RNA sequence: GCUCGCCGGAAGACCAAGGGUUCCUGUCCAACGUUAAUCGGGGCAGGGUGAGUCGACCCCUAAGGCGAGGCCGAAAGGCG
């Protein structure tokens, strides 16, 4: 999952999670097919 | 979906006339539907009509209308 940590100043802390594509992409492609099969834009069917 | 029953020179498909979104899809049931309606030709929102060769347009005229001038009529106007 690509934990990391580090510390910024002070007592804070940061932690840079920086995960890969395949969860980032898919991210993308999780969030755009579940609007097509539901939303109605004006001019077509409802979900085509 | 399965049996049942009727029309079958029509209660079947088309075109002109006429109407004017009534056609399709989603959604809604108050009103309208001679009853209840999830359904509709009802309410609302979105889509749908592609033509050198089909029709209109155009070329040509019939009945008949209009009629430059012209004839005739108190004026309007009547014929050609």
């Amino acid at each position: 999952m690509q934990v990391s940590v580090e510390t910024t100043q002070g007592l804070g802390r940061r932690v840079t999670i920086t995960i890969a594509a395949d969860s980032i992409e898919t991210a993308v492609k999780s969030e755009l097919v579940n609007v097509a099969k539901k939303v109605r834009i004006d001019g077509f069917r409802k979900g085509k």
